[PDB]
């Protein structure tokens, strides 16, 4: 089944944009990704960013995530992300987001050798 670390990129990785081109870039996205397939995912964020810089993160500033967890990083710079969530429209199959533009540090989850992002915590 997938890795943790591929959910990760097939979430929150967007290397190919350096931003969001439209205001549809999320009920896009959501869609591209699966992300939508099941049921409407309520919040996503994705990272307009090399994979790379994304990763290094990961040796980055050590934080406790929302959950308590001490395996989260905060990157020591801001990044291009794209806020994705659901209008008041959105109603499963036809969901519906709301794309917020933002240049913001990131929160990442790590884990693994190699020590890679599994879970994206916040941008903060």
């Amino acid at each position: 089944k997938e890795t943790a670390a591929a959910k990760f990129e097939r979430q929150h990785m967007d290397s190919s944009t350096s931003a969001a081109s439209s205001s549809n870039y999320c009920n896009q996205m959501m869609k591209s990704r699966n992300l939508t397939k099941d049921r409407c995912k309520p919040v996503n964020t994705f990272v307009h960013e090399s994979l790379a810089d994304v990763q290094a993160v990961c040796s980055q500033k050590n934080v406790a995530c929302k959950n308590g967890q001490t395996n989260c990083y905060q990157s020591y710079s801001t990044m291009s992300i794209t806020d994705c969530r659901e209008t008041g429209s959105s109603k499963y199959p036809n969901c519906a987001y709301k794309t917020t533009q933002a240049n913001k540090h990131i929160i990442v989850a790590c884990e693994g050798n190699p020590y890679v992002p599994v879970h994206f915590d916040a941008s903060v």
